[PDB]
C-alpha cells in the first residue's frame, strides 16, 4: 500500500475539502439508467460473467482519476497508488452476504483469474469480511431484485469515509436498449459534480467500446 | 384495546449476528431506493370493486410488513424484538391548513376487517390538526402519501438513525407510460435488520400483491 | 436583510416544527424529470442563456412561499423578506468550481443584469465563495453531465439548515418531450410533501408558461 500526499495548500480546491471536512459536510448519491446493451452483447459473446466484468470496468475507473483514491492517513489527505475492488457476494442457503476484494490490474483478464480465485475460496466462507478488509477498497453492491430508480445511501458517520460506494441494479429491457441502474455516493470533501461527471460519461463509454479482453 | 407481543431475538443464533453489530456500530446506514411499481391491474381493482386507492395499498404494504419478520424489530428495554404484529401509520393531508397529520389503523389479515377500521379512523380523526391525532404505538411502520409529484426519486435522510428500524414507505403520483400506469414507491430502511434482499423480495412480493389482487 | 420573525405559538405547524427540530429531524430528496421543452423552445427563440432563466424561475418560486425562506436567526425562527439564489460556476482550467449569489429580483430582465454583471465579475475567481456568503440564500447547482434519475445531498448536520437545495441534471430528449432532472433538498422542520410538490407543481407551470419576458 504506496501512498503520495496532497499539499492541501498548493490545491485549487483548498477552500472546498476545507469547508466539506466540517460544517458543509456532505456525502451525495446520484442514479443513473446506464446503457449496457454493447457492454452486455461483449460479455455474451466473450461468455463472461458479468458482475467481474463490470466491477472491472469501475475499478479501472478509480485507478484512473485519483479523486477516488483519498483517505485520511495518520491526519494527511493522501491518494493510494491503487484501490481495490470490494464486492459483495451473496448466500443462498443462509439468504446472508459478505464483502470481498480482490487485487486490482488493469488487464481484465489478469483481474478476472484473481476474482474467480478469490469467489472459489471465499465465497463460501459466512464472516462479514472473509478476507479482511484492506485501507484502500471501493466498494461495488450488486441488488439484482430491484430496477430502482434510485439507490441512496445514508451513512450515519461520514468523517473521512472518502471511498466511493457503487450499487447496481437489476437491468432491463428499454425499446432496443438494456439499461441498468447505477449509484454511486460520494463524499463532497474528494469528489465534485465534474468528477462523478467524468467518470459516468468515461464509464458509459468504456462501456460501449470495450471489445471483451 | 389491544397490547401485541413479542418476541425476543436470539442473536448468538442468529445467521445476521455480525452484520447486525456492524450495521448497529461503525457501518451504521439507513437507505433508501425507488421503484416505478406498475398498478395497471392494481388500478383496474380498486376502481371496478369501488375502493379508495390510500387505504387498498396500506393494506397491501401492511401485510408485507406482518409477512416478514426484518421488518418488525425494534430495541425494546434493551433488546432486539421481532414484534407479532405492525400497524400502519400513514398521512392525512388537511386542505383548510395545509398541514398534514400521522394516523395509525390496527392491522388485519382482511381487507374489509381493515377498510372499517380505517374508515372509522379516517372519519373520527380525519380533522384532527393534531400531528398524531391518537398518539403513536410502539410497532408501527410508516406510509406517506406524495400525490403531488411524479418522482423518480424519494429518500428520507433521518439524523438520529440509531435503532430506528421501522420502515418508512412514500408514495407518489401515479401516472401513464404507454399502455401502462406506473406509480412512484420509495422504501426507506435500517441496514442493521434489512439487506438488500429483504427489500428486494419485499419490492418483488409487492408487484405480485398488486396484481394478483382480487379486491377483498 | 429584513425578515420576519415567527409567531410559533399560532403557526399551524407548531408541532411538526417541534418535532422535526428534535428527535425525528430530518431532511429529504424527490427528484423529478422535468418537462422542459416549451422552456427551452423559448429560451432559444430568445436571448436567452439556458441557467439564469432557470435559475430565476426557482428564484420566484423561493420568493413566493415563506418555507423556503426560514432560517434559525439568534435563537429564533424567522422568515426572510427575500433569498437570493446562490449558484455554481463551474472553471474548466482547474476543473473546480465556485458559489456565486445574486441578488434577487421579480423581473427577469433585472436579474440577467445582475446575473451577469456577478458571473463576469467573478466567474472567474476561484475561491469557493468569491463574495463571501450573506445568511438568506438557497442553492442552484447545475450538473450537466449526467441525465441522473437521483441526486440526493446527505448532510453530515442538519441543525438549522433551512435554505432548500435544487440541483440540475443534463436534459435529454424523450418521446416528443425533452427532459431535465431536477432535485431538491429541503428539512422537514419547515418543508413538507405538500410545500415541495406544490412547488414543483408551479415550477412547471412557469416553465410551460414563461414567455420570454
Amino acid at each position: 500500500t504506496g501512498y503520495t500526499t496532497v499539499d492541501i495548500s498548493q490545491w485549487h480546491r483548498k477552500e472546498h475539502f476545507e469547508a466539506f471536512q466540517s460544517v458543509a459536510q456532505c456525502t451525495y448519491n446520484q442514479t443513473v439508467q446506464l446503457d449496457i446493451t454493447a457492454f452486455l452483447k461483449t460479455v455474451k459473446k466473450n461468455k463472461h460473467k458479468f458482475y467481474p466484468a463490470f466491477i472491472h470496468i469501475l475499478a479501472r475507473l478509480m485507478n484512473a482519476h485519483p479523486e477516488f483514491r483519498m483517505a485520511m492517513k495518520d491526519g494527511e489527505l493522501v491518494i493510494w497508488d491503487s484501490v481495490h475492488p470490494c464486492y459483495t457476494v451473496f448466500h443462498e442457503q443462509t439468504e446472508t452476504f459478505s464483502s470481498l476484494w480482490s487485487e486490482y490490474h488493469d488487464d481484465f483478464r489478469q483481474f478476472l483469474h484473481i476474482y474467480s480465485q478469490d469467489v472459489a475460496c471465499y465465497g463460501e466462507n459466512l464472516a462479514y469480511f472473509p478476507k479482511g478488509f484492506i485501507e484502500n477498497m471501493f466498494f461495488v453492491s450488486a441488488n439484482p431484485w430491484v430496477s430502482f430508480t434510485s439507490f441512496d445511501l445514508n451513512v450515519a458517520n461520514m468523517d473521512n469515509f472518502f471511498a466511493p460506494v457503487f450499487t447496481m441494479g437489476k437491468y432491463y429491457t428499454q425499446g432496443d436498449k438494456v439499461l441498468m441502474p447505477l449509484a454511486i455516493q460520494v463524499h463532497h470533501a474528494v469528489c465534485d459534480g465534474f468528477h462523478v461527471g467524468r467518470m459516468l460519461n468515461e464509464l458509459q463509454q468504456y462501456c460501449d467500446e470495450w471489445q471483451g479482453g
